[PDB]
């Protein structure tokens, strides 16, 4: 079959003996790559993951989350430091930690353009929907079944607060968890409104991620390289969603995962697995031979 397979444009399996590079680190997704459809990491992933802590193998979380809520969904693993949350990669990019937690990326966002973007949201009736990230708290203006789903997955509840608190709040992104039926609509509305101010990421289902129009993973993803002075080259991609996007195509090893979209692979040098596959696994298998 072909379930655990990793291939290149061609469609042809990659080789171990055919790579040139050593893979020193891996830099992953989390929802929709490291976890299944279940938000768990699988045992034949977290089976890997240990071996690939005894072999040296660095793997930094990249995410559009918080620290915080990623160590609410994935603590088990934390706790037994199975899985190192600093370095990691935050709020795609814009909080990006090196291993003493320092920030060698904060990107705030400029609070002229929070307070634009937050008008604009409640002009077209999408601030309901809406997420602002602070450094250390998230924040929402109610709860209706789009909060609650983004509540249930992120495993973090906002603070509901008032829409005049926002102009004191320093904030790096807003999500909005939108209905299905609006997403699309409401993602040419934000790109028509936002270009050259801000990034505008469909991120994952009817999520749309708005952050720092300079910054994205891959910004995280060469200081935390740069950190360990490992060269690009022997760095690793893998992910799914858009906000994955300037990883995987900025690093000559990247993974796109099998669920993603077709232009998330096109930006991958490779497809592997599914994120219900342990897909993490079978790159760390074929990439660092176990
Ligand atoms: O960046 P990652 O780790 O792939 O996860 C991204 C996803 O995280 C959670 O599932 C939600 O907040 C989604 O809105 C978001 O798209
Ligand atoms: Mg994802």
């Amino acid at each position: 079959h072909h379930m655990h397979e990793i291939v290149d444009k061609n469609g042809k399996k990659v080789q171990k003996n055919n790579l040139n590079d050593e893979i020193k680190i891996i830099f992953t997704a989390l929802d929709g790559t490291l976890l299944n459809s279940e938000n768990k990491v699988s045992e034949q992933n977290l089976e890997s993951l240990i071996r690939a802590q005894e072999k040296g193998i660095k793997v930094v979380i990249a995410t559009g989350r918080s620290i915080f809520s990623v160590e609410n969904v994935i603590g088990e693993h934390v706790k037994k430091n199975r899985i190192s949350l600093l370095p990691g990669i935050y709020m795609n990019g814009c909080v990006t930690f090196d291993e003493k937690g320092s920030r060698v990326i904060d990107r705030i966002m400029n609070n002229d353009l929070k307070m634009e973007i937050h008008e604009f949201s409640k002009q077209i009736n999408i601030s309901k929907y809406a997420i602002w990230f602070c450094l250390e708290k998230t924040y929402c203006f109610e709860i209706n079944d789009c909060i609650r789903e983004y509540m249930e997955v992120e495993a973090l509840n906002p603070d509901v607060i008032e829409d005049n608190m926002l102009e004191g709040l320093t904030v790096y992104k807003v999500l909005f968890s939108l209905p299905e039926n609006i997403l699309e609509n409401t993602l040419k509305l934000c790109r028509e409104k936002f270009s050259h101010r801000i990034n505008v990421a469909n991120t994952f289902q009817s999520y749309v991620e708005l952050f720092h129009q300079h910054t994205n993973k891959f910004e995280g993803v060469k200081e935390i390289c740069k950190y360990y002075n490992i060269s690009l080259n022997n760095a690793l991609a893998m992910g799914d969603g858009e906000n994955d996007i300037e990883m995987l195509s900025g690093l000559t090893h990247s993974v796109g995962v099998h669920n993603a979209s077709e232009k998330v692979k096109n930006s991958a040098a490779y497809v592997g697995p599914s994120n219900n596959e342990h897909a993490i696994s079978h790159v760390l298998k074929t990439f660092c031979d176990i």
